[PDB]
């Protein structure tokens, strides 16, 4: 319940890019609420994002320092940032969502039964006790409301029970009577626990400004007003600006910051009498740490488990699965295998469907989750390789179902070799070509990280792999005929023709031998299994945070 | 500047579907500037809707009148309903933009010189006469603010100079000081040309709240007040309620709509003393109309031209046909004719490149326009069958110029037939084949109007297609014979072989001699050229209304 109590004060001076901020002082003490409010552009949004950690160094100057000491990475695990945008996945219920959360920010040398019941504490200190069931869900999935959704992320941060919380504007979006009842629960963390609350408010309401303890105006950089906010009309009397009709009193003083009067006197006012006397209070870890590797293995493949299913067993794309493999069953019904033409063309149509169905597919996973994953990695969840063997893990469960059903269906109705070792040859070659081909569309959205652009090249990509592939061209003209070698159409292809003819001898046009080898081109597809994995962890690891 | 005033009355009762409408009654007097406000699920939203004349006959009983009269459509000329989302095309710009709209809004009769002097006096009667040649933009191409876009939309309303116009929430999404400068306009109308003008703000501010003339409050049903707004406060001070701290008084007075006190009483107390007050108060067409369907057709042809250019020329669909006519011209370099089958596989992948792209990119174009299209027909702008032939026109017009592109690069590399008349009649065909493809993507994305559905439905089509265009099965199985003759790229690729080879008598496997013919061929694309545009219109005017 906050034992440790976090004192914080700042004195900094200015931090360009012009000055957003240009000489603001302040301090907060410890079981206080405070409000920093003032127009949009005039760094209010820096002031917070400075002053939990997040900004430093090269142009940022001043004297931050927390608990009469320096901004320390020991002094950062009891310091939570809100921010402004949320970032949860849809398909998980409230309950487990913070139950994975909890499970990965809570440390290891813990037990699975004091941090699953701290998962389900914060359930209740906040409000999140009816919709724990409920789907969180997004704007296509029907689920929690947009100030439970809300609640969800400042619940993802007191698992760590911080001592000094920061909020980036909360009750934006939010209603009249929610962003209410969430300042009732924020004025109760620093009332009934002792924390430090520092918020943002946007647009303030009459009865939401009177649960404020503290306000700080910021008029374009430096400071007009820091005290306690039950006081800041009287002061502001004594100046001589008094308002002409009944207002708030948070649209009064927010206009005086943007110069209108009812900008230049009131910064002089304010370093003369106000300003000087608020600066007067002024032997192991190598068996462990793999077996920690594998932790965050097994609780990363079953979070994303509905997230790698909801795009797998899609509705529009079983449809698309069951229509292509009834016209194989009826366009090649009952085929003869003496009439060599058509059980090639046969061959050839299964190598262009599942190389372009997994690589088209796989181009959209990488993209759609950077800014859940650069978050959620620079807090100390997990790392780069741990997420990365999870997406290759996940995905290589899910996607070889719908391959299974195809071939089920279509090998005994369009009479293909009979035997149980020439069916079981088709399956694993046709397995390992649609592995092989979810890695190019990996590593081709990882180098890009847009998926409309992403999108147009793996379809160029495949184009140049299917004319290569040797069914439409016989005679490839002595500059080209080298471009085949690199296309995984054409290790497939000539795969499958050598289970189901092999080298003539039966149906002895020499289309059926080939000039490569049954080794050699099972030898370069698991070349292009591990290849293209490497070469999208680089691409992935070259986003420098 | 209106000398035809409208007082408008309302005495009308319930509007169920619950009641959201219980007992409101109230008038409105010329020049004045009425807001009308309450809570989220008051029936607000339907009040407006409900006065402007959108809501009518079967569930809305009432005696709503305008003028002392009875509300006609020969007195909802004068009538302006600013909606809440604004509908514009993004690659216009502003002056524009309300140039194509005066020329369609304002009537026949009158001259191209008194009517384009009507939509730049609007520009400066209202603020947008810096802005006026910025593009409009969205939210991916950059343009004009988004207080500007609402500016540009009660333009769109203006411009048959109404005489009472009624916005539905107009400042919702406008920063401080942009929601009071539109406030100050729209004062400014009613108090300077003696309009009419009644909204409904959300959550107005100190200083918006002082620009109002009468207010009328709305809590789940019945009002409790209708009146100056200076005198709100005051009248709840008589029935016992006052604030306990210096507060917005829209604030105070909307905390009393929803039970909070500082609802039972409230309703009580207005039909006992100010509810008995306000009642006391209460030989051609022939010709011409076939000339003035066409100047819909040059203005809507004009209007659309900036927007069937940024979808057909994308920079992503061109780098799709340079990629494949190098890739074209490379595998088939220098061919020779003497080889058959090398020759009919060139000619059947030039049918299925130029059947999937016209029509997968067809799918799109009507459901996005669903929402502009229903808004402004339902004005009196145009009809559906002038813009159904906008798009047709429109469409054939951008779509030619890359396989124009495609056949001028490719046919001289490869060394198809050499001559003047075999290269125009391979141009011709495949101009054709184009357009008949289209034509079956606008059909599909009519019929179902949803854009992500209708993708893959024509996607598993053309797999229909190509499987039974010829190429793939020599002997199609005895019952799937009679599906060859639904596909278009069965008729194109037989129509190209008899260009190139003709029938034989040169080149002496018969799969260069036919059975179909060639007319046969051209007869039946014309067929599903105009065959697919009558059934996309007949599923666009199955939306009725
Ligand atoms: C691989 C590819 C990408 C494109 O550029 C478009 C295109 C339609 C030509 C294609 O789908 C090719 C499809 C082919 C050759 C055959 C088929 O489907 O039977």
């Amino acid at each position: 319940s906050s034992c440790f109590p976090i004192t914080l004060k700042f004195v900094d001076v200015c931090y360009r890019v012009r000055t957003i901020l240009s000489g603001v002082t302040g301090m907060i003490s410890p079981g206080e609420f405070m409000a920093v409010l003032g127009p949009s552009g005039s760094g209010k949004s820096t002031l917070l994002n400075a002053v939990a950690g997040r900004l430093h160094g090269s142009n940022l100057t001043g004297k931050i320092l927390i608990n009469d000491g320096k901004i320390t990475k020991q002094t950062l695990k009891r310091t939570g940032f809100v921010a402004q945008d949320d970032l949860l996945y849809p398909h998980l219920t409230v309950r487990e969502t913070l139950v994975f959360v909890a499970l990965l920010r809570l440390p290891r040398s813990l037990t699975r039964d004091v941090k699953l019941r701290a998962a389900e504490s914060v359930i209740s200190e906040l409000g999140l006790t009816k919709c724990e069931n409920t789907v969180v869900g997004n704007t296509f999935i029907r689920g929690i409301s947009g100030g439970e959704r809300k609640r969800v992320s400042i619940a993802h941060e007191l698992l760590i029970n911080p001592s000094l919380l920061v909020l980036d504007e909360p009750t934006s979006g939010l209603d009249a009577t929610a962003a209410l009842r969430l300042v009732q629960t924020l004025a109760g963390l620093a009332h009934g626990k002792g924390k430090t609350v520092v918020t943002s408010i946007h647009q303030p309401s009459s009865r939401v400004f009177q649960m404020f303890d503290t306000v700080l105006l910021l008029s374009e950089g430096k400071c007009l007003f820091v005290g306690k906010g039950r006081d800041a009309m009287a002061y502001f009397e004594s100046v001589g600006f008094s308002p002409a009709f009944p207002m708030n009193p948070a649209d009064f003083l927010l206009d005086l910051a943007n110069g209108v009067c009812q900008r230049q006197t009131l910064v002089t006012a304010y370093d003369t009498l106000l300003a000087p006397q608020v600066k007067t209070c002024i032997g192991g870890g190598i068996t462990t740490c793999i077996a920690t590797w594998f932790s965050q293995l097994c609780i990363l493949l079953h979070r994303l488990l509905k997230e790698r299913r909801h795009e797998s067993f899609d509705l529009l794309r079983i449809f698309q699965v069951v229509a292509a493999s009834i016209l194989c069953g009826l366009m090649w019904w009952h085929s003869d295998y003496r009439d060599v033409h058509d059980r090639l063309g046969l061959l050839f149509f299964i190598s262009i469907f599942w190389g372009v169905l997994p690589s088209f597919n796989a181009v959209f996973t990488f993209p759609q989750e950077r800014a859940i994953f650069t978050r959620e990695r620079a807090s100390g969840m997990y790392t780069l390789s741990s997420y990365f063997m999870a997406h290759v893990l996940g995905s290589l469960s899910m996607e070889l179902v719908l391959p299974a059903s195809f071939l089920t269906f279509t090998y005994w109705m369009v009479y293909l070799r009979p035997g149980i070792v020439p069916f079981l040859l088709t399956l694993s070659v046709l397995l390992l070509y649609v592995l092989a081909s979810q890695g190019l569309g990996l590593a081709l959205g990882a180098a890009i990280m847009d998926a409309k652009k992403a999108s147009t090249i793996v379809t160029v990509t495949m184009l140049a792999f299917v004319l290569t592939g040797g069914y439409y061209v016989n005679k490839v003209p002595s500059g080209m005929v080298w471009m085949k070698y690199v296309s995984t159409t054409f290790y497939c292809y000539r795969l499958l023709v050598a289970i189901q003819y092999g080298s003539g001898e039966e149906i002895l046009e020499e289309e059926v031998i080939g000039d490569v080898g049954m080794w050699t081109s099972v030898g370069v597809l698991f070349l292009m299994f591990f290849g293209y994995r490497v070469l999208a962890y680089l691409a992935l690891r070259r986003i420098k945070h």
